[PDB]
């Protein structure tokens, strides 16, 4: 029954160091791990996959055609307002291209913070109050929920963090109120289909 | 700073029901054992240099009613002992719907212990992490409407100043007993950077050595 999985992808740098290689090498292997995890979720009927790089987006827009062919809807979540204008437009175009797709929804966090996400929704509500279009006492959990990232998708069912640390590190906060939390010491470049299925079992067991 | 590095521990206390069932005992016995484990953990935190301990009794009309009974009886029975151990007691959660006599007893218990200089003990009662954020948001929205605040002045530090426990040390460590790996709408905003520590030990069995195990895991992982 797992509909929406979120992953904190950690361990690329530490993997590279264990390999006796520089950081770039771990990023390349981390990108291979992204492709594998996205294929696996799309092929196993997961509705939404949300990926957070913990410690990029330009490396990504060479993959959009392939996502589109696979019926993946791509969304970026996070504060892209200070990205350069050309990158912002490439993000917008890639979202627009795939927006109609009905397969896996892939959310890529880019300069995302779970507190930022809440604050951006609160600011929207504050504007509405200032305009006289909303009473402070009318603000409830449903209403805030409507102004935080991914409110259109299935609730996050499972959060996986690779890399060994046992923290959310200001990834999703509002959205993980009822999610299963699964931590694995496996470093992100090594995280493969067996590791993903193991997380899915922790979920199903429970 | 204590050697373990931990200023503020929050605990999701789960496993009372399962503990009683394993014993072939009704729920009430698990609740009595769980209360003994609360007193033990409070004493442990107070003696090991923790500044703040925040406790959440996991449960999931009759649910509300059992939770009210637990709270009312605890406030009745335990506040004098807290005061005599120099503990400063605070209740966090939406207590606005409690009848005015109960809200008065909460106020008097908080007032009584407010000058205490030992452990600060926060007890969640009708608490949810989402509710906590929402109440803070409503405080800000009132400031906007009573022209004192511009929407674009609202930032994370500002919202942080309106959620429960903002004046205490940040939560460093969340422990959940009882085997589930979920926050279950306990603290959300406040746990953005916290160490999350899950143990299969059932709440009534979680003792000083388990608590020491969680702090030393914090000290070593931080
Ligand atoms: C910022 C956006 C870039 C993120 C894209 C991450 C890389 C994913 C590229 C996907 C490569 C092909 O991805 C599939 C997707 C869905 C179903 C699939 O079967 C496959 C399959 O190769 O088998
Ligand atoms: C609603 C209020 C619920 C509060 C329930 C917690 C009550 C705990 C009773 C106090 C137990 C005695 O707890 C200590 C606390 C601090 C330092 C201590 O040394 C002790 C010590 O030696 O027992
Ligand atoms: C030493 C004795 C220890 C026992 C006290 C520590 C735990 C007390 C937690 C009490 C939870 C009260 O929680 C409610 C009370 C009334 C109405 C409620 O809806 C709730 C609700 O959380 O939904």
């Amino acid at each position: 029954g797992c509909r929406h999985v979120a992953i904190i992808m950690d361990g690329n740098g530490r993997w590279a160091k264990k390999q006796g290689k520089i950081r770039a090498f771990g990023h390349k292997a981390g990108a291979k791990s992204v492709r594998r995890a996205v294929s696996f979720a799309a092929n196993n009927g997961i509705e939404a996959l949300t990926l957070y790089a913990f410690s990029f987006v330009w490396a990504l827009d060479s993959e959009v055609k392939s996502l589109h062919r696979h019926n993946v809807r791509l969304r970026i979540i996070g504060d892209t307002s200070r990205f350069n204008s050309r990158l912002q437009e490439r993000i917008r175009k890639s979202e627009a291209l795939t927006a109609g797709n009905t397969g896996l929804t892939l959310n890529i966090a880019a300069n995302y913070g779970g507190r930022w996400d809440i604050v951006q929704g609160v600011r929207q509500l504050a504007e509405k109050v200032q305009q006289g279009n909303l009473q402070p006492d009318q603000i409830d959990e449903e209403m805030l929920n409507q102004h935080v990232c991914m409110h259109e998708l299935a609730p996050v069912d499972l959060v996986i963090r690779t890399g060994g640390e046992h923290r959310i590190s200001n990834f999703l906060l509002w959205q993980i109120a009822y999610a299963e939390l699964y931590f694995t010491d496996v470093l992100w470049p090594d995280f493969d289909e067996q590791d993903f299925e193991g997380a899915l079992n922790a979920f199903a067991n429970r």
